[PDB]
């Protein structure tokens, strides 16, 4: 088991980014990967994840920023489509875990109804790294009314 994972739920997990000597570690675990991180940033390509059978979503989003409302709706009925399917979802960007865990915070909210208070709590407590700038925490705010509407 990858150990520099940490699981939302039982299908969901986020981390930095694996290196290359990671790749069949995380493709042991995961049958999905969401990657937040521009291509360029990337040691390697995204193909060495297609061939190892694992389904990619490339939904590059800047550092240090936020996504925007719709792309991180996007970013979760891809997640639930894949959980849905039975396989398990890592989520990650670099290091700095402000964009994955904003995706993470997300997916509690979107999968089991959290408010955001709660999501955040229990995501924080996982990596106290989650969540790092104010956009990214408005996009949640943004995502709750969304909602519960
Ligand atoms: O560029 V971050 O994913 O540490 O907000």
């Amino acid at each position: 088991m990858w150990p520099s994972a940490r699981f939302v739920d039982d299908n969901v997990a986020f981390s930095r980014m694996p290196t290359e000597r990671e790749l069949d570690e995380v493709a042991k675990d995961f049958d999905a990967v969401v990657v937040l991180v521009e291509e360029y940033e990337l040691p390697y390509s995204l193909e060495e994840w297609k061939k190892r059978g694992v389904e990619v979503l490339h939904s590059p989003i800047p550092d240090f920023t936020a996504p925007s409302l719709e792309q991180l709706l996007e970013i979760l009925r891809w997640i639930e489509a894949r959980v849905r399917e039975g396989k398990k979802v890592l989520i990650h960007c670099m290091g700095g875990l402000g964009r994955s865990g904003t995706v993470a915070v997300a997916w509690l909210m979107y999968s089991k109804g959290l408010p955001l208070r709660e999501a955040l709590r229990r995501v924080r407590s996982l990596r106290p790294g989650a969540v790092e700038t104010y956009e990214q925490m408005e996009v949640l705010k943004e995502l709750e009314k969304f909602l519960r509407s």
